[PDB]
């Protein structure tokens, strides 16, 4: 009907159970509980004129398509043909209207305290602000942050194939590219299911979890369609995005480019393939395991993994990965 008052998103209990997790140039991440469920909160100013974090906010106009794509791939978790729980679950998106709440303030200042923010204290806005506020399913912690944590490389097989698959799912159902899928955009938590399920194109398979589940994040630069109609990110003009240096992440700006050239509005799920490439390099040269590959069993799995890294290039899509690679057999 018209923006809420931020208590109808968070009435008091919600709010004052507010940890924050996260946070970007876009705002905040904060974790609560509601009926005993953990939930994630993501709060982006929009409409306004005020810099916010060193940039411009976004209207209603530019948030819109990363919003229609998160619920599309959260969708997917209820569908037939193609199904996948491997994107994060959205349950509810509001528009708010006020100044931030002073609990919110508080959860800022704890984690500035404890862990040290890039942001500015959101202590500005005033009563007239607008916000968009997402409510997520709570997806863990993000696999840059896991680097030094995981069991072991059979784990790391078990995440790329969730990752495969998931992408594999929405390239079949909907054309997807995620197209800035790096490790902060990976989220992992613990699972008691010890293999997951996904259906493509009507056949449906499992993936052993290693007790994890994954979940994809992000959807800022993503591309996907429905009869027809795209919905994407047109960076054609952006300078920035593709000078980076200092990680492969920066390159896979640059492939991307090479790939369409430079027409975002097209379908090329090569960028796909280049990002489970980024990963699958991540696995092997930045992400340390508490048990190494100490038997034959486990140096096989690593041979295979390696082995992934070198070929999978030559692959078209994460949907030909999945069901022409080795790895995956
Ligand atoms: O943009 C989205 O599609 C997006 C969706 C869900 C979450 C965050 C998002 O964007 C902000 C990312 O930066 C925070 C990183 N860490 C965590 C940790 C745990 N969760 N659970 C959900 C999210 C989350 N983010
Ligand atoms: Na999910």
């Amino acid at each position: 009907k018209g923006p809420v008052p931020f208590s109808h998103c968070l009435p008091t209990e919600k709010l004052q159970r507010c940890e924050k997790i996260g946070e970007g140039v876009f705002g905040e991440v904060f974790q609560t509980i509601a009926d005993h469920t953990p939930v994630a909160i993501k709060i982006i100013a929009i409409e306004g004129p005020d810099l916010v974090n060193g940039s411009h906010q976004k209207t209603f106009e530019e948030i819109l398509p990363e919003i229609i794509i998160s619920k599309e791939l959260s969708l997917l978790s209820g569908e037939v043909c193609n199904r996948t729980e491997g994107f994060i679950g959205l349950n509810s998106v509001h528009c708010v209207q006020g100044s931030y709440p002073p609990l919110l303030l508080k959860a800022w200042d704890h984690y500035n305290s404890t862990k040290g923010s890039a942001n500015d204290r959101p202590d500005f806005f005033k009563d007239d602000q607008l916000f968009i506020v997402l409510e997520f399913e709570f997806g863990g912690i993000d696999l840059e942050q896991m680097r030094t944590k995981l069991s072991s490389l059979a784990t790391a097989k078990s995440i790329l194939h969730q990752l495969t698959a998931s992408l594999a799912v929405a390239e079949a159902s909907l054309r997807f590219e995620h197209r800035d899928l790096h490790w902060g955009n990976v989220l992992l938590k613990k699972t008691s299911l010890k293999k997951l399920h996904y259906t493509l194109n009507g056949k449906s398979s499992t993936i052993p979890s290693c007790g994890l589940q994954v979940s994809i994040i992000d959807y800022t630069l993503s591309r996907l369609e429905r009869d027809g109609i795209v919905v994407f990110c047109d960076v054609s003009m952006d300078e920035d995005l593709f000078t980076g240096d200092g990680d492969y992440q920066f390159d896979i700006y640059r492939l991307m480019k090479k790939e369409n050239n430079n027409r975002w509005g097209e379908y090329h799920p090569y960028s796909n393939v280049l990002w489970l490439h980024y990963l699958t390099d991540k696995m092997l040269k930045q992400m340390t395991f508490k048990t190494k590959c100490n038997t034959p069993a486990m140096k096989q799995i690593k041979r295979k993994i390696q082995e992934f890294h070198r070929t999978m290039l030559n692959f078209s899509s994460a949907t030909d990965l999945l069901c022409q690679h080795s790895l995956f057999k």
